[PDB]
């Protein structure tokens, strides 16, 4: 059954099972797999904030990320948390200017926040 005979991505050989497999559906062998680096995971927390990615992009554009629960967060592919971000947003330019606009609505609202807060005790103070 050739279905069952996967064509690994990165060394181009044939294999059955696989940790990248089995866990995320990549068709990476375990000889090719590099935890430290192309393969390494990170949180779910920390893909949406850096990539600014909703739980939509995840989980309902095709095909649907897959992660793993360690124990409770769940880890995903840094590989496919970066392609999703750059399909979701449509370049890594318009990505970085997305950050930068969301850096700059954050930092002009917590200022703003702060500053009344400083007033509101100013004023209650005198
Ligand atoms: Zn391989």
């Amino acid at each position: 059954m050739e279905f069952d005979y996967v064509i690994c991505e990165e060394c181009g050989k044939e294999f059955m099972d696989s940790y990248l497999m089995n866990h995320f559906d990549l068709p990476t062998c375990d000889n090719c797999r590099d935890a430290d680096d192309k393969h390494k995971l990170i949180t779910k927390t920390e893909a949406k904030q850096e990539y600014l990615l909703k739980d939509c992009d995840l989980e309902k554009r095709e095909p649907p990320l897959k992660f793993i629960v360690k124990k409770d967060m769940k880890l995903y592919l840094k590989l496919q948390i970066v392609k999703r971000s750059l399909e979701v947003w449509g370049s890594q330019e318009a990505l970085e200017e997305a950050k930068e606009v969301r850096q700059e609505n954050r930092e002009k609202m917590k200022q703003k926040k702060f500053d009344k807060k400083v007033k509101e005790l100013r004023r209650a103070v005198r």
